Order: structure tokens, then sequence, then C-alpha cells
């Protein structure tokens, strides 16, 4: 019933900031969030920045905290982070995701992030 979409998402060389939108729609207002994820070939899923659905905070990790921003709408229900001082390690498949009592096994379509230096 619910699903994530994206936009923006693609080739970006080093050195230049990304700006992703995610959206999403369906059925949702316990303890939801949203947050972005990627994953690599011959290797598993991480997340990368996740927000939560109240009055707290966001949710980032330790391999883009501190360049990476995240920010909401404000209108709807939708989400942005800009990937600024990106680098050739987070070239990987950027699938944003929800979440849901504390978990998060909602997922998006993905939008791949190709860089370099």
């Amino acid at each position: 019933q619910v699903q994530l979409q994206e936009s923006g998402g693609g080739l970006v060389q080093a050195g230049g900031s990304l700006r992703l939108s995610c959206a999403a729609s369906g059925r949702t207002g316990s303890t939801y969030d949203m947050g972005w994820f990627r994953q690599a070939p011959g290797k598993e899923r991480e997340s990368v920045a996740a927000i939560n659905w109240d009055s707290a905070r966001t949710y980032y990790a330790s391999s883009v905290r501190g360049r990476f921003t995240i920010s909401r709408d404000n209108a709807k229900k939708t989400v942005y982070l800009q990937m600024n001082s990106l680098k050739p390690e987070d070239t990987a498949v950027y699938t944003c995701g929800a979440g849901e009592g504390g978990t998060w096994d909602s997922w998006g379509q993905g939008t791949q992030v190709t860089v370099s230096s």
C-alpha cells in the first residue's frame, strides 16, 4: 500500500553536490520515518540518513555524517537530501526507504549514484 520514489538521483562527478527528493504516500501515522539507503555488488545493504516522525531529529550514518544534508518539504510528505562533497565511496545504489514501529521494511525504486574524483 505504501511506496517510495526518487528524483534527481544520477551520475555526479566528485566535488559536485547532488540533491535528491524522495516522496512517500500511502498510510502511516504511528512511528514511521523516512531515510535514504545504499547498496553495492557482492556487499550488503546499508543506510545513510533517516528522519523521524514526531519531534526529535534525523538519523545519519558514520559514512557521510557531515557532508550530506537532509531536509523535508513540510507541506505533504517529502524528504530531500543534498549529497555534497561527494566521494568515490558514495558511488552506489541509493534506495529510499521508510520505517514502522522502529523497523525499516519500506523501500523505493532506487537511484544509482556515480562519482569519481
